[PDB]
């Protein structure tokens, strides 16, 4: 009943390495994984799990910081905008599908406040 998560490699991409890239992986995402509130965003939305019927009939474009760090780790991005667009949807889908206020938005904001102060100190 969970869908497929995102792709997370793919043959067909080319692929690099850069300095923005390196950053995301070893500044950006790393301190946000190690967060005391990364838990709920380390793994897709298991909908299942978390007995959320309407959640993929509401969020058609998941998005998860564990399938960043394996697109990251993977190589799958060609630049650093690529990665802050899935951050983006992440924390978009989150404020989304559920209320201000409610625990899990409140535990997004700070994670993305964080996110933000890091993108700020992106290299060159
Ligand atoms: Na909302």
């Amino acid at each position: 009943m969970n869908p497929p998560p995102p792709e997370t490699s793919n043959p067909n991409k080319p692929k690099r390495q850069t300095n923005q890239l390196q950053y995301l992986l070893r500044v950006v995402l790393k301190t946000l994984w190690k967060h005391q509130f990364a838990w709920p965003f380390q793994q897709p939305v298991d909908a299942v799990k978390l007995n959320l019927p309407d959640y993929y009939k509401i969020i058609k474009t998941p998005m998860d910081m564990g399938t960043i760090k394996k697109r990251l780790e993977n190589n799958y991005y060609w630049n650093a905008q690529e990665c802050i667009q899935d951050f983006n949807t992440m924390f978009t889908n989150c404020y989304i599908y559920n209320k201000p206020g409610d625990d899990i938005v409140l535990m997004a904001e700070a994670l993305e406040k964080l996110f933000l102060q890091k993108i700020n100190e992106l290299p060159t």
